[PDB]
């Protein structure tokens, strides 16, 4: 009957986890987390796979790239 | 265990989304809540949701 938290477990010292990148900054791919289930966060390591397995959910990452470096 | 997403884009298995950085404006916020109602995108919604479930998530940001 209770909302669940979405992040269970990750940095719970920061109470609002916000992650900012420069765009001159990015490399040619970057695939970010949206399950907050990776253990390489903000970075997608596969996780998802996991957690839409045991809980019928259907997430996944932000992919972000580079047209040219 | 308890979903994340709960009514977005159900009929997709995986919602993935990708793009090219020379696409984009000189800031994008991107959701990581699936609350947003402009999904894949963030519309604040995740200050509702930190504050009904006591949770600590937010946005990625990418800036020029
Ligand atoms: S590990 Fe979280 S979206 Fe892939
Ligand atoms: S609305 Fe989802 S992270 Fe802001």
């Amino acid at each position: 009957r209770n909302k669940a938290m979405i992040n269970l477990h990750i940095q719970k010292d920061n109470p609002k986890i916000v992650h900012a990148f420069d765009m001159e900054d990015l490399a040619a791919k970057a695939v970010y987390c949206r399950c907050w289930r990776s253990k390489k966060f903000p970075f997608c390591d596969g996780a998802h796979t996991k957690h839409n397995e045991e809980t019928g959910d259907n997430v996944g990452p932000l992919i972000i790239k580079k047209k040219e470096t």
